């Protein structure tokens, strides 16, 4: 009776479904898949990428960047929501093939450096190739590329280094406040009395408040269904999208119900 | 007219003044210098070191460990207050010569990994040999060695990863609550509108509250004069030491006065 | 038509077959599986581990160490043949649970740090949790633990940082020269004109010569079948084992035949 | 009687003497100081920098890049001879301010990562801010930027990761083979029986042979005086420069004389 075989991170079919670039604002594009958000922001001095999806999406992301006229060497910076395998997967390969730099906070940087291994909740079950962050980001720090300013908003919970990004784009000249907020879920976590995360509940409750106050005219999430996006319908993709208030309220109601049956 | 010569980190004379081990409790010893705190905690399964002082103190710390019957291979773990040159200096050398592991939080880990360079306030002016943290610590996490439990209390401000450590020792059998709190000073910092640390003031104000509530019968600081310790007088070294309440109150009054004349 | 699912590193059944500690010399023990070598060397100042096998073998290795009276904190050092998943797999977990240090050369250190990803030949196909080396080793450097001296012999080829380890043990008082030589195979490699390894052939030919000259009375390999070991038969396990000369000769004949049909 | 003060790395006056860009070929420029070589290579897809000099030269290098029409974001790649403080000094700062990537071999990468500390010969005496290599380079590997191909030639000795770089430029249309060879000196090293570098002599002797065979019409060294360059005279700077044969021959004669009086 030997030891078990290693089992790989298998995801739903719609997470790996390629899609053509979908426009969000004058310079913001969804270039990921139907169920995974990968945002491209084109400026006069280069492109910015927010998240990348699964590790095997590196080639697809470069094809869609090429469809927008963005050569690999034009990618200047990669920003992250959190350093899990389904959102930072191809970061290591994208650095090698584009020469871009990665900016993240300290908690995301150390988790990224070990490829998601020794996760506080998942252990070594969901890993990916390691990557190193080039610039360390503080809460409220502004990152400017080509005139577009990105502001980091720490929201610890789903991971200690979970981060929301806000920036102002335009819609045919008129401004729009875009907010890319991270997950507020706890899929299978031990909430109360967790030895690896003693203040997990306090961090979550504060993040709910942080997301409510975010300056936002249009909300996007790493998983589009969390904010009621439907990338498949194209022009009507943002029709039923949620507000920052509604998104945070629904997350707290699910978090409270999960916390209630954990005591049971 | 050439470029200026590199200038080294020169400190006061009493920071580099060797002293013999001074006893604090049944298992807690000050083995640093007169003006730099380096705490040794002896257990049944090995020794724990909290801070190390200046980089050139590595040999002195091993001599004092030897005076307590602690061989180098008996040092199991190094804990840190914050990763500045005058307190984490010899950590890299101590790892090589003892085989100990280093535990710190993510912010201290990334600053330790780059030897204090690119400091948020000091730049590259005060550097030291880099060292890597082996175990990443969360706020409120308990670290146990030989039955003695160490609890981490995050107190960001002096550095983003500043940390206070609490543990219970004994004084001839009766328990005593020891608290090793980090610095609450801002020597030359830009407090308001700092681009590298946008929420510096909010972090400081919360840390003042954190230090007030710490479970503490006896307070020690990385610089002994900050808590009114005088290591030179030996038996009367703790006579005039401050409480956690008094230490936090004096720090906030100096921080408020500095913040008031910064607006001027 | 979506993107393919990630597939995990599946190995043969006998690679994951637990076995009880088998004695090799007075202080050298095989504590891995039937088809994966993990050598434990017990000294008066602690234990040394050479290789660890697959990532899921961490718990089994600690059980066998416990069977020899070796507590986890007694493991002082981990040495490696090469940093592939089937031999350095559990190194990251073993560091966390034992407080041991890892010593390897620069090439093995950088491959270990990225968990085997971006392999020169395998890419990201065979990964494992990353680990950092604590001490960097030069060719011919001696590592001493508890009086037993380990000498490193660089043999680049299978990986750039492939290393052979030699040390002298005893067999009921009389000395024996043990040599733990790495793999000399090229499973599916592109030998000629490889852009990632331009001098692959020159490195292999020199390693064949290095293994022939190794001081060796008894040869062991990471895969026991390569040196004609049969861990399953216990007392007769070393009966048919090869010499350093025979092992290197057979490797060069297979390497030359593979190089001949690559030109075809 | 306290512990000694830290002393900084003070160099000669001519090492920190700024100079205007001096042309070497159609695309190769010396933009360092009079006694420190920093080579800029301009291509159609960006610029390449070879070495940077002392840490305090970062601002000067960007001024000279600006004089050639090279914006910071146009710097694509930094190559290194060896990772000592007087040649890799400003690499960490240049990465932050340009978004360039660093390519080096494994030995240079690990020394660069610890800021030159724990040097095999100098210890912690000559340190600098740490930097991480983005791409790991093998011996004989070709690095292409904008059509210009750079070939790495390992020459261990001065440091284990010492590297020579060769590329073909033009002189008003006609080709010229440029070779940037590292130092072949051993300033104060222990050559025979060195525990940190057991095969130091063998590595040096092989490097002398490597430098003799380098394809070279024009030789440059990190210290210009080693190859008889005089950057101060401008147009006649290369008049008395040495060949690869003469440079290697003089290094071996000085190495043999030093090795002879070490036995004394
Ligand atoms: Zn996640
Ligand atoms: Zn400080
Ligand atoms: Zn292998
Ligand atoms: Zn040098």
């Amino acid at each position: 009776a030997p030891l078990p075989q290693l089992r790989a991170y298998t995801v739903d079919a719609s997470w790996l479904q390629p899609m053509a670039p979908l426009q969000v604002a004058d310079h913001t594009w969804q270039i990921g898949t139907e169920d995974l958000t990968a945002l491209l922001v084109q400026t006069a001095e280069g492109a910015v990428l927010l998240d990348g999806g699964m590790p095997q999406m590196a080639g697809h992301l470069l094809d869609n960047m090429k469809l927008r006229g963005v050569a690999p060497q034009d990618l200047r910076l990669i920003l992250l929501s959190h350093a899990h395998a389904d959102h930072a997967g191809p970061v290591a390969e994208l650095k090698r093939r584009t020469g871009a730099h990665v900016a993240a906070n300290a908690e995301t940087a150390v988790l990224l450096a070990r490829g998601g291994s020794n996760d506080l909740h998942f252990g070594d079950g969901i890993t990916y190739p390691p990557a190193s962050a080039d610039r360390i980001i503080m809460d409220g720090e502004v990152v400017t590329v080509g005139g577009i300013a990105f502001t980091a908003h720490f929201m610890p919970g789903h991971t200690p280094g979970s981060t929301a990004w806000t920036w102002t784009d335009t819609r045919d000249g008129k401004p729009v406040r875009i907010a890319y907020a991270d997950s507020l879920s706890a899929p299978g976590y031990q909430l109360k009395g967790n030895p690896r995360y003693p203040r997990l509940i306090e961090d979550y409750k504060r993040s709910f408040a942080t997301v409510r106050a975010l300056p936002c005219d249009l909300l996007l999430t790493p998983h589009p269904g969390a904010s009621n996006w439907n990338y498949a319908v194209g022009s009507k993709a943002s029709a039923e999208a949620l507000t920052c208030n509604a998104y945070a309220d629904a997350a707290e109601k699910k978090f409270d119900a999960q916390l209630a049956r954990e005591t049971a």
